[PDB]
């Protein structure tokens, strides 16, 4: 397994969303993401007012790891989970909030280099 793979996220408006989390506790809600991001069946929700509320806690957040530079247009990022106001990850900016994707169609696609960490 390489550190980080190249993957483009379809972004979901959070109103579309059908599967509003990844499941029930942080380490849950951590490997299931993993797995989806694998599956290419794992969708981005931008945060903004009222997103959060409208998702499943514990929350999985991609996050930006590094400003150095994001390589061949793919912003470098790592997972970070929440739940009841805790974060398990320490990182930098949210670029968003990730759910299952099950056949949703997307408003955009976000580039980003993911660590598998
Ligand atoms: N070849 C590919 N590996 C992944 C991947 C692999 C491991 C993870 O923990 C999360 C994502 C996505 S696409």
């Amino acid at each position: 397994e390489k550190t980080h793979v190249q993957l483009s996220l379809p972004v979901l408006q959070v109103r579309d969303v059908l599967v509003r989390g990844f499941g029930d506790s942080v380490e849950e809600v951590l490997s299931e993401a993993r797995q989806h991001l694998k599956d290419g069946t794992c969708g981005l929700v931008e945060v903004e007012k009222g997103v959060l509320p409208q998702l499943e806690q514990p929350y999985v957040f991609i996050k930006r790891s590094d400003a150095r530079t994001a390589p061949h247009g793919h912003v470098m990022v790592e997972l970070v989970a929440e739940l009841e106001g805790i974060q398990y990850g320490r990182s930098g900016e949210t670029l968003g909030v990730l759910v299952p994707h099950v056949g949703e169609i997307p408003v955009a696609y976000r580039k980003v280099l993911l660590r598998k960490n």
